[PDB]
């Protein structure tokens, strides 16, 4: 079991390639079940969820490999059951439904369970392929799904946004007869690029990335070369490395378009900031950040998933500033780990105000979560002496081997084994 050993202070510069979004890179692999042709995925990550979705392709009959690219040719796809064994890891395995449904009139997905009745992801997508017409079975401690001839496209009103069941229904409408709109739809870059994914396969579809995507049934889709965009996140991750430690950073393989309030925010921090096709750059000129007011919201707003990173900003910066999270209640578990490094910060119900300071001291402290973990190796980095963090698994199932890109940004990081 890995921990990491870091070495502070020190200043995070230079360059990073940017991984592609393990979240549109699972959808995307997923949607590649409608695929007759073979289909190359470029710009994969090697995270454990692709492994396991590999696997999950492979005893389905799909004829897998990967290197940067993942090779998917579902061709021949004969066995339409993802088991227990294969999905108990991995709740995007529901993805597997929808195509299998949508391409061969039936598809099963093991449900492990252990939800509150009320509390269950997977209804928002059972809701969507009943309202294409699919029969739904819950027995056997699997979702199966089945229709005869084709699902039929629906006028789809979506109760909550979901990014899961948004995929499940526009994925399986492309091989619906008829159209779908699906209204409150989730916007996610990741939704657009899975749009574009099964576009480039030949689908119909449009409006992705707003709150209405509409989708033509088509006949089959074929198949074809297509990109996974880059992590938003990771890219937030590291504008925020350089944001707190004063130093200049050129993020490659980026996408700007798909950081447009984190940009912003970054800016009113004291940043400087460029942007390009496919580069971002930020400068802070060797200057402390200024606190900033940070409000979670859904996207095309300020990321729930890069609180953590600004907050760390804010208990290191010039001034005092207030993060409010709006969607996900009780993330704030960093706190009182950044609080044992020296930060000034209190919590007052879904916010915490931050009382920047000019240094942090090392300490032993814990991720518990994936983001929240990032920023404690970041807070490592630039903080005084010896901080080791513990149960890194979480930051390894989200990035890929972090530490070899801050080692080539300055730091002093060491992955201890225990051996």
């Amino acid at each position: 079991m890995d921990k990491f050993r870091v070495q502070g202070p020190t200043r995070l510069q230079g360059e990073v390639t940017i991984s592609g979004a393990k979240n549109a890179a699972l959808p995307i692999l997923f949607a590649a079940l409608l695929a007759e042709e073979p289909v190359e995925i470029q710009n994969v990550p090697k995270l454990k969820d692709i492994d396991t979705t590999m696997k999950l392709l492979t005893q389905l009959g799909t004829k897998v490999e990967r290197x940067g690219s993942v090779w998917i040719d579902a061709s021949n796809v004969n066995n339409f059951s993802a088991p227990y064994d294969l999905v108990k890891t991995m709740r995007a395995s529901i993805w597997a439904l929808g195509p299998l449904v949508a391409r061969f009139g039936q598809g099963q997905v093991s449900l492990p369970g252990g939800d509150a009745i009320g509390a269950a992801p997977v209804d928002l997508h059972i809701f969507g392929l009943e309202k294409l017409g699919a029969e739904i079975k819950l027995e056997e401690g699997y979702v199966k799904a089945s229709v005869n001839g084709r699902l039929k496209g629906a006028h789809i009103v979506m109760d909550k946004v979901s990014v899961g069941a948004t995929v499940t229904i526009m994925s399986a409408a492309t091989l619906a007869e008829g159209t779908t709109i699906i209204e409150n739809a989730a916007r996610e870059p990741e939704i657009v690029d899975t749009a574009n994914f099964l576009v480039a396969l030949g689908a119909k579809i449009s409006g992705q990335g707003t709150d209405r995507i509409t989708i033509e049934g088509v006949e089959r889709l074929g198949g074809g070369v297509y990109r996974v965009l880059p992590d938003r996140i990771e890219t937030g991750t590291f504008l925020v490395a350089a944001a707190i430690s004063g130093g200049k950073i050129v993020c490659r393989n980026a996408q700007p378009d798909t950081l447009d309030a984190v940009l912003a925010k970054l800016r009113e921090a004291g940043a400087d900031i460029e942007t390009g096709e496919d580069w971002i750059s930020l400068d802070m000129h060797g200057k402390r950040p200024k606190a900033v007011t940070v409000r979670t919201a859904p996207h095309p707003a300020f990321p729930t998933d890069m609180q953590a990173q600004f907050t760390l900003l804010n208990l290191v910066a010039e001034g005092t500033g207030v993060i409010t999270e709006t969607i996900f209640e009780n993330a704030f578990m960093h706190v009182p780990e950044l609080i044992r490094m020296g930060a000034h910060a209190e919590i007052e119900s879904n916010t915490v105000i931050c009382h920047g300071v000019e240094k942090l001291s090392g300490a032993q402290v814990m991720a518990t979560k994936l983001r929240a973990s990032a920023s404690l190796v970041l807070a490592g980095c630039i903080a005084e002496g010896t901080t080791v963090v513990d149960r890194i698994y979480h930051i390894d199932r989200g990035y890929e081997r972090i530490e070899d890109k801050l080692r080539a940004l300055g730091a002093n990081i060491e992955r201890v084994k225990g051996e």
